[PDB]
């Protein structure tokens, strides 16, 4: 007889693969701390540690990596749908297609979900890279099976190696994305999952729930703000505006978070180094920051509104050579291998999901004729 | 601290729209009894009356299936699509990407999303009978304006006009099928849609759900049934050695229902009219389904479990002229009415639907060296 709309204070799973402490500022991945991968894994080690629950000795990981590079091409049919498509398409839309498309040229259904799911993950990137060029005008040019994850992410971008310490930023930027607290997305993926339809499905129903723009995360609101504040010595006047008036700060607050986001603070160091060394436009929009971020934790830091991941997410994307609306797909790189660990710890005891809902109407209504309606 | 895996006795959403007496065998659409909707009305009406809750007086309706002739044309891309695309695809994965794609080419954003669900709900169809031609080395026959919704199916699968018994069938079939309990593929519908993504995104999610395997209805495993009976002399051992070894009966039990399925009791008279005018092979699976119904009612019936839709359901496809894998495609064509109306319903209070996850591993480990490993 209560209706919990919003499943808000619903547990609809146990887990073992994140843990967030929101109020010590802590995140875990299979017990392991965000900093600690951040500072010592890659994206592949974490990948493996949070689909199959331990860090990998070295032929595991050899093996798994080995997938990785494998499966990273698309097939022709895919690419000449992103090609010969609208290019002011959403890149979250194309992303959505694009899977599904996927999951049509995949006829292999004796293969572990597992297996299927690092393919998938690989070619995200893939489906990314190459609109981004296609879009701007420039040509697909074809991943580097040499290349590591997140070097060959940017690679597939640039059509150049990047120096080292982008691809270090992509590659803790994508770590730091890649699973967090239940939400719609995640969820929207069990959903599919637990009738057992093909990962494709699931995975489609995840990027059509995150492109969502009441999603929390995902918001990149703050780029645009650093953009509108145009000196640093403008900034004070412009949030103090912002606060009286009260209108949210871009890049602050957070459902879960009760401090500063441990994911922001470590993120923060390379908006800092690579801001500092483009040393352009994109250097002062890092001042305008920073500058932001002081005032910000001033006033706002004592009610427990501290930066989160999307403060400096979206520096570093646009550092990166992304375009703005190509950061939300970015993110479900990362968040995919998530969804993929979430839809495999969930069908080991399946339970299909469906709610109720309470029927509030009336019945018995006769049928009148449409005339003498 | 209780985790509610499933979601079976969680109310989602207060609702007007569809209420179900599984005690009584009793099913309303907007109050309205489904055996009077079935008999005297349509699916443009019905549709109506589900969207905005009400029946339509003359000029109302008029608007409506005005609308609903006005879009029933694909773009070139999505028809580039169907006849480009792999032929051993999956109908449903076809569906699913074609409704992807159709979100890709809408660029209309001020459209009240009523609107822009009529117009997905034209289409739905069209996808379907174009890709059943073409998938039989067939040529794409065009939707005709000047048909209504259920004919003009049956016209585009057929290249001809159906006669009046068989669009009827359709109609009602199609009737049958726009609403029913909360279940994991409208549920999946409102998560996607619960975060302001677009509609093309939500039914998307709804389809990518309703192809599980898992899923509840969308069976017709009962026309495989009728068809490995081979006479009806031969039913009774057939079933009778399938209960002795615990086996279900295709098309028999509900989840809800514990009588008669109030949509099987409409349909059973179509699936008889079309099978005895056919005369056939599909008049002796008819012979052999009634026989099932019988010793099937006899022995199951006092546990309470009886034929529900999809025993009839699937004869009456088959008679329609649609082949078994495109069965849950034309399911589909008539959920997504019922689909775009509790999205409508669920979106005017609207709350993102983010359920919690319960952890229950480890954290502060150690992070130990790959060599060490």
């Amino acid at each position: 007889m209560e209706i919990k709309k919003g499943l808000e204070d619903v547990y609809v799973k146990e887990t073992e693969i994140t843990y967030i402490d929101g109020e010590l500022g802590r995140l875990y991945y299979r017990g392991y701390s965000i900093y600690d991968l951040a500072e010592f894994s890659n994206f592949e080690e974490v990948s493996y540690l949070i689909l199959y629950g331990k860090l990998p000795n070295r032929e595991e990981l050899n093996w798994f990596q080995e997938k990785l590079r494998e499966e990273r091409y698309l097939p022709d049919f895919i690419i000449k749908f992103l090609r010969e498509v609208r290019k002011d398409a959403q890149p979250m839309d194309i992303l959505r297609t694009a899977v599904s498309l996927l999951g049509i040229e995949d006829s292999k259904n004796d293969e572990r979900t597992d297996i299927k799911g690092i393919k998938l993950i690989s070619k995200f990137p893939t489906i990314v890279a190459n609109y981004a060029r296609l879009r701007k005008g420039l040509d697909i040019i074809e991943p580097d099976p040499k290349l590591s994850h997140s070097e060959n992410f940017l690679y597939m971008l640039y059509g150049d190696r990047p120096n080292e310490i982008k691809s270090k930023a992509m590659d803790v930027t994508l770590i730091l994305h890649i699973d967090h607290e239940m939400n719609a997305s995640t969820f929207a993926s069990l959903v599919v999952a637990s009738t057992f339809s093909d990962l494709y499905s699931s995975i489609v129903a995840g990027i059509s729930a995150l492109k969502g723009p009441l999603h929390g995360g995902a918001n990149y609101e703050a780029l645009k703000m650093f953009k509108e504040i145009g000196s640093p010595e403008k900034v004070n006047d412009y949030i103090l505006n912002r606060l009286s008036n009260k209108q949210r700060i871009m890049g602050f607050g957070h459902r879960v978070y009760k401090t500063y986001d441990p994911r922001a603070r470590i993120l923060k160091q390379y908006a800092k180094l690579l801001a500092e060394k483009e040393g352009g436009e994109i250097y002062t929009l890092y001042q305008i920051a920073e500058k932001v971020e002081e005032i910000g934790i001033k006033y706002l830091g004592p009610k427990g509104i501290y930066p989160n991941v999307d403060f400096f997410s979206s520096i570093v994307f646009y550092s990166l050579g992304f375009e703005p609306d190509f950061f939300p797909a970015v993110f479900a790189s990362a968040r995919v291998v998530g969804w993929v660990a979430h839809i495999m710890e969930y069908i080991k005891d399946n339970k299909i999901i469906r709610p109720k809902a309470y029927y509030k109407g009336e019945i018995g209504k006769k049928y009148i004729p449409i005339d003498s309606r």
